[PDB]
RNA sequence: CACACCU
């Protein structure tokens, strides 16, 4: 890998706050306990923060989350800032809604402020990977919050829109760059960006970056950033599964999780499962839609198997003078766009969509999410139904399941019994 | 598979 030619750079800079070194192991056991924190055994990792000045952030960091209102870490929070700040490789599994996007953002800042400037001809010095454009958008935009307050410069590239600003954006200079794979792909194999500076990796919803489809993109990538680069994923899921493949991206890296150890929901959503035929599933969404829409707080989320679904059950509702509209990979990204800030909104209520919205979108006042169409797995589910209670808030899922879904039976008693939910008798019946 | 993911 050419060891010596490359630069040097440092990676630890994290400085621990007298409030947390004075813990004594036990202590630190008992926070951690207190915060559902589990750090993998024999892992190299900093005792947890619980307080932001704890956490080495910039000044403009900290007045940015004050004027948020945010008052306490989240615990993937407590135990990721100091992870990742001190330079080590890392995967960080926590529920959904519960704050993983900052976990790596305000890290990133600081890695990057202890970095010399960018020159030209530079590449970004953090890179994150994202599964859809939508998502690596947010994050952005999540990004911009904080590097604007210092002079850092991040872009957006991704699939679907003119390449001529995104080339523009990496030409001028950032130091953070959220891509989704094929584009990025298509700009370093064709020389308008480069992965020199890049010492700061993180995967977003690594297990699905890893899945069938998107892990060989992965590899294209990662193989081109020097391995002595800090790695960081992160999920809501992390099945066995994808364990083994993941260690051929990570280098001495520490695995921490929040909550249960097995797939688990967001305990504040409340989980409701119809069992009924797949004839019956029409009326049953208008007979829901009609007690959601009766209510102030209604926008809702409905996910459907196909992109064919998706348009069809679209048109049917919208026949019927249903506010909703419809988000899926057939569409132009310009449309993608519209209908997901029309659902941020709340312009229109109703988002019917395929799975391209079931991860890491962030939509403020969710607070149903209908699975029309039960999902391809169990890690699916989890996702979907995370698109509610975000933060400190409550949502309601409601799920039409088959008995065609019923090899998916058995994985769904599991999660619903986790989250210390009331099973549909029916569905047990169904094993 | 679906579903995402450059052109
Ligand atoms: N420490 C915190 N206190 C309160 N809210 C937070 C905190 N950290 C993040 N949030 C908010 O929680 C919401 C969900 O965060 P996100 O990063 O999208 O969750 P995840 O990636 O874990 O699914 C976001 O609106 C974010 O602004
Ligand atoms: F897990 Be969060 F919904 F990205
Ligand atoms: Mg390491
Ligand atoms: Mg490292
Ligand atoms: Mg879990
Ligand atoms: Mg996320």
């Amino acid at each position: 890998w050419d060891l010596s030619e490359l630069p040097k750079f440092e990676k630890n800079f994290y400085v621990e706050h007298p409030e947390v070194a004075r813990l004594t192991p036990y202590e630190v056991d008992e926070l951690r306990r207190k915060k559902e924190i589990t750090v993998r055994g024999g892992d190299v990792c900093p005792k947890p923060v619980f307080a932001f000045h704890h956490a080495n952030f910039p000044q403009y960091v900290m007045d940015v989350l004050m004027d948020q209102h945010f008052t306490e870490p989240t615990p993937i929070q407590c135990q990721g800032f100091p992870l990742a700040l001190s330079g080590r490789d890392m995967v960080g599994i926590a529920q959904t809604g519960s704050g993983k996007t900052l976990a790596y953002l305000l890290p990133a800042i600081v890695h990057i402020n202890h970095q010399p400037y960018l020159e030209r001809g530079d590449g970004p010095i953090c890179l994150v990977l994202a599964p859809t454009r939508e998502l690596a958008q947010q994050v952005q935009q999540v990004a911009d919050d904080y590097g604007k307050c210092s002079r850092l410069k991040s872009t957006c590239i991704y699939g679907g829109a003119p390449k001529g600003p995104q080339i523009r954006d990496l030409e001028r200079g950032v130091e953070i760059c959220i891509a989704t794979p094929g584009r990025l792909i298509d700009f370093l194999e064709s020389g308008k960006t480069n992965l020199r500076r890049c010492t700061y990796l993180v995967l977003d919803e690594a297990d699905r970056m890893l899945d069938m489809g998107f892990e060989p993109q992965i590899r294209k990538i990662v193989d081109q950033i020097r391995p002595d680069r800090q790695t960081l994923m992160w999920s809501a899921t992390w099945p066995k599964e994808v364990r083994q493949l993941a260690e051929d991206f990570l280098r001495d890296y520490t695995q921490i999780n929040v909550g249960n150890l097995e797939l688990s929901a967001n305990h504040n959503i409340l989980q409701i499962v119809d069992v009924c035929m797949e004839s019956e599933k029409d009326h049953k969404l208008i007979q829901l839609m009609e007690e959601i829409m009766a209510e102030k707080e209604n926008k809702t989320i409905i996910f459907v198997e196909t992109k064919r679904r998706c348009d069809d059950l679209t048109r049917r509702m919208r026949r019927d003078g249903w506010p909703a509209m419809c988000i899926h990979g057939d569409k132009s990204q310009p449309e993608r766009d519209w209908v997901l800030n029309e659902f941020r909104s709340g312009k229109a209520p109703i988002l019917i969509a395929t799975d391209v919205a079931s991860r890491g979108l962030d939509v403020e006042d969710v607070k149903f999410v209908i699975n029309y169409d039960y999902p391809n797995s169990s890690e699916d589910y989890v996702h979907r139904i995370g698109r509610t209670a975000r933060s400190t808030n409550k949502g309601t899922a409601y799920t039409f399941f088959t008995p065609g879904n019923l090899k998916q039976a058995r994985e769904l008693i599991k999660v619903l019994e986790e989250a210390n939910q009331a099973i549909n008798p029916k569905l047990m019946q169904l094993v």
